[PDB]
C-alpha cells in the first residue's frame, strides 16, 4: 500500500508511478529512460498539460540510495501537481505552460538495498574491477571535473568516482536524457539529503557561475520562501564553499551543458536524525520544499 505520508520500497513506488500516470492521464506519461546495473526500470514522469514548444524543468531524487527523504520528495511534487491543478493559480499555471521531468527514484538498486540488507547505503549496487568492493558514488560520476576534489579514486569508498565518468547505467541513462531534450530543459533540480541547503554551482573547483549574481538572487529568496512556512534555517551557495569541494556532481555537468538554472537541494534535517528522517517529517519536509521550488519554477517562467 502506497502513502506519501511514509517511505515506500521500490515495488510501491514502481507501482505508484504506473497508477498515477493511469488516473491523470491529461496531466502524467511515464517512459523508462534506461535500466539500471540490476536490470531495473528507471522511468521518468513527464508532468504537465500537453501544448506546444513547453519549456522544461527536470527534477530527479534518490541518486544517494539512504536519503529516503529524497525519494518522498518527488512523490510529494506530483501528489501536489496532481491535487491542486485547477485551484492553485501558481501550479496551474506552471502546469499550463512547462513540463515537469520528475525521475522519482536514479539509484533503483541502491534504494533495494536499503530496504533490504543495509539502510545507510549510499552508491549504486555495480561492481568493480579487481575487489569485491561494490558501488559508485551517482554524484561522482559525472563528467564534471570528474574524479579530482572530494572523490575518491578507490572504489571502497564511499565517493568513489567510478571507472569513467557516466560508467554507470544510470548516470549514462540520466545524462543521454538531458542531451537529448537540451533544447527544452530550462533548468535542472536534484533531490538530496541532509543539511538544509540550496547549492549552485561549482562544486568541482572553487570558481562561479557567470550568472553568480542572479543564482544568488533566486537561491536567497528561495530559502525565505521555504523558512514562511515552519521557520526552517536554510543556507545556500555556490556548492564548493557552502558544503564542500565534490568534483563529478550532476548539477555542474547540467550547468555547464548550457542549463543556467542549476540546484541540488539538501533536505532535512541538520544532523539529529540525518539520513533517518522519521516518517513524521515527511508532510512538513516537503510542504516546505514545495514552496522553494515553486518559487524557482515560478522564476525560470518569468526569465524565459
Ligand atoms: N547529499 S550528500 O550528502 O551526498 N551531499 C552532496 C553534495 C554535492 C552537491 C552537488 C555537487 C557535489 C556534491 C554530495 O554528493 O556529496
Ligand atoms: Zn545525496
Ligand atoms: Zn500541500
Amino acid at each position: 500500500g502506497h502513502s506519501y505520508e511514509k517511505y515506500n520500497n521500490w515495488e510501491t513506488i514502481e507501482a505508484w508511478t504506473k497508477q498515477v500516470t493511469s488516473e491523470n492521464p491529461d496531466l502524467i506519461s511515464r517512459t523508462a529512460i534506461g535500466t539500471t546495473f540490476l536490470g531495473n526500470n528507471i522511468y521518468l514522469l513527464k508532468v504537465g498539460k500537453p501544448g506546444p514548444n513547453k519549456p522544461a524543468i527536470f527534477m530527479d531524487c534518490g541518486f544517494h540510495a539512504r536519503e529516503w527523504i529524497s525519494h518522498a520528495f518527488c512523490q510529494w511534487f506530483v501528489r501536489e501537481a496532481v491535487l491542486t491543478y485547477g485551484y492553485e493559480s501558481h501550479m496551474t499555471e506552471f502546469l499550463n505552460k512547462l513540463d515537469f521531468y520528475v525521475l522519482p527514484v536514479l539509484n533503483i538498486d541502491g534504494y533495494i538495498y536499503t530496504w533490504t540488507k543495509n539502510r545507510m547505503w549510499r552508491k549504486t549496487r555495480s561492481t568493480n574491477a579487481g575487489t569485491t568492493c561494490i558501488g559508485t558514488d551517482p554524484n561522482r560520476n559525472f563528467d564534471a571535473g570528474w574524479c579530482t576534489t572530494g572523490a575518491s579514486t578507490d572504489p571502497c569508498d564511499e565517493t568513489y568516482c567510478g571507472s569513467a565518468a557516466e560508467s554507470e547505467k544510470e548516470t549514462k541513462a540520466l545524462a543521454d536524457f538531458i542531451r537529448n531534450n537540451l533544447s527544452s530543459i530550462k533548468a535542472y533540480l536534484t533531490i538530496h539529503s541532509y543539511s538544509q541547503m540550496i547549492l549552485y554551482p561549482y562544486s568541482y573547483d572553487y570558481k562561479l557561475p557567470e550568472n553568480n549574481a542572479e543564482l544568488n538572487n533566486l537561491a536567497k529568496a528561495a530559502v525565505k520562501e521555504l523558512a514562511t512556512l515552519y521557520g526552517t534555517k536554510y543556507t545556500y551557495g555556490p556548492g564548493a564553499t557552502t558544503i564542500y569541494p565534490a568534483a563529478g556532481g550532476s548539477d555542474d555537468w547540467a550547468y555547464d551543458q548550457g542549463i543556467k538554472y542549476s540546484f541540488t537541494f539538501e533536505l532535512r534535517d541538520k544532523g539529529r536524525y540525518g539520513f533517518i528522517l522519521p516518517e513524521s517529517q515527511i508532510q512538513a519536509t516537503c510542504e516546505e520544499t514545495m514552496l522553494a521550488i515553486k518559487y524557482v519554477t515560478n522564476y525560470v517562467l518569468g526569465h524565459l
